[PDB]
């Protein structure tokens, strides 16, 4: 109670947004009002799926991340009896229409490198498509194709790097990079 982190992600993000990311932490038994820096990804990490989400055309994406579990999981299972995809063991965040498979969108502020690294060894299921973006600009996507348009995702990057001036005016991005 009292953390400048909290006010600051209340402030530097969209309404819907954070009562998106409150619902989600609830859900997972997490205090956004303690676990103020998870409290911030959440937020960025919801941010970015929806903008990755109004890049490309009209019909093309059904959101995942943002559900809740249960409806989230129904809808899955709608994609996978409709288009005959094998069901991701785990939640993925996007289903491309147009590709035709499943997306898990990363934000990290670690290396991109290990980030994939590491979703890649925990999903296993090389079926659903890897996309990370960075604070530091970067990304990294499953066989270097990166779904989208060069535009959109330089808007992604760019509202990152956005979040972390705010952080770093602050004196809080010491602590949210070194929280990961
Ligand atoms: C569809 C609805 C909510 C959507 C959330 C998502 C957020 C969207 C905000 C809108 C305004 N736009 C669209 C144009 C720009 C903008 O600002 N964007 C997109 C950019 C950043 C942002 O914030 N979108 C997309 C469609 C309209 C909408 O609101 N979500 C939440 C998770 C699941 C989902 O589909 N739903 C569906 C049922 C429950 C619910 O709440
Ligand atoms: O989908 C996701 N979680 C789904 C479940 C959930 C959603 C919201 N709140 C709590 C639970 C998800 N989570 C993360 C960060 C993360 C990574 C590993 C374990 C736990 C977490 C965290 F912080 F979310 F608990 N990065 C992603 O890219 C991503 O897709
Ligand atoms: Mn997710
Ligand atoms: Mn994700």
């Amino acid at each position: 109670r009292g953390s400048h982190m909290e006010d600051f992600v209340r402030q530097c993000f969209n309404p819907m947004i954070v009562e998106l990311a409150e619902k989600a932490m609830k859900e997972y038994g997490e205090d956004p009002k303690i676990e103020t820096n998870k409290f911030a990804a959440t937020c960025t990490h919801l941010e970015v799926c929806f903008m990755y989400s109004d890049g490309g055309s009209k019909h093309r994406f059904e959101i995942i991340e943002g559900r809740d579990r249960i409806m989230a999981w129904t809808v899955v299972n709608s994609i996978c009896n409709t288009t005959g995809v094998e069901k991701p063991k785990f939640l993925p965040d996007l289903y491309d229409y147009k590709e035709n498979r499943f997306i898990e969108i990363g934000v990290t502020r670690r290396e991109v490198h290990i980030y994939y690294l590491e979703k890649a060894n925990k999903i296993k299921s090389e079926k659903t498509h890897i996309h990370i973006f960075s604070f530091t600009g970067e990304e990294m996507a499953t066989k270097a194709d990166y779904t989208l348009d060069e535009e959109s995702r330089a808007r992604i990057k760019t509202r990152l790097f956005t979040i972390r001036q705010e952080m770093a005016s602050r004196s809080l991005w010491d602590s949210f990079r070194q929280s990961e």
